[PDB]
């Protein structure tokens, strides 16, 4: 089913931690993470316990360095499998201002450049009408990532961002 393996060293070496479920805190077991194998499923992995700090989405595959999942440092402490919609539906509303105010756009497609498409480089609230999405701090799915797997986000901090910068977004698909 869903299975992920974390390694302390690059190239799948060093101490290993395995998770086949949600794992809110493995910080006392693994002191650093430099490679991952996702045997099955799509996972959200997090820098700090209880799904906090930097986060990253990893589908099935082999990741011999943290840079391979766009990791921003060597620290991972928690993880959870992403629940994708069984009916495969995806739809999001993005808003210029907080609390669902200002200009709104609705889309069912990915967006590698919010500036090109919508003339914005910040998003201040969002409703995830269907499915599961990721916001990115930089264009074209680069930089820090923010998982949007809840229904409503009133302010950027609701998706884990201290900065309102969002320059691309996409769906997490099977
Ligand atoms: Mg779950």
């Amino acid at each position: 089913g869903t299975k992920i393996t974390f390694y302390e060293d690059k190239d799948f070496q060093g101490r290993r931690y395995d998770c086949d479920c949600d794992c809110a805190d493995f910080h006392t077991y693994l002191s650093r993470c430099n490679s991952i194998k996702v045997e099955g499923g799509t996972w959200a992995v997090y820098e700090r316990p209880d799904f906090a700090g930097y986060m990253y989405i990893l589908p099935q595959g082999e990741y011999p360095e943290y840079q391979r999942w766009m990791g921003l440092n060597d620290r991972l402490s928690s993880c959870r499998a992403v629940h994708l919609p069984s009916g495969g539906e995806y739809k999001i509303q993005i808003f210029e201002k907080g609390d669902f105010s200002g200009q709104m756009y609705e889309t069912t497609e990915d967006c590698p450049s919010i500036m090109e498409e919508f003339h914005m480089r910040e998003i201040h609230s969002c409703k995830v009408l269907e499915g599961v999405w990721i916001f990115y701090e930089l264009p074209d799915y680069r930089g820090r990532q923010y998982l949007l797997d809840k229904k409503e986000y009133r302010k950027p901090i609701d998706w884990g961002a201290a900065s309102p910068a969002v320059q691309s977004f996409r769906r997490i698909v099977e």
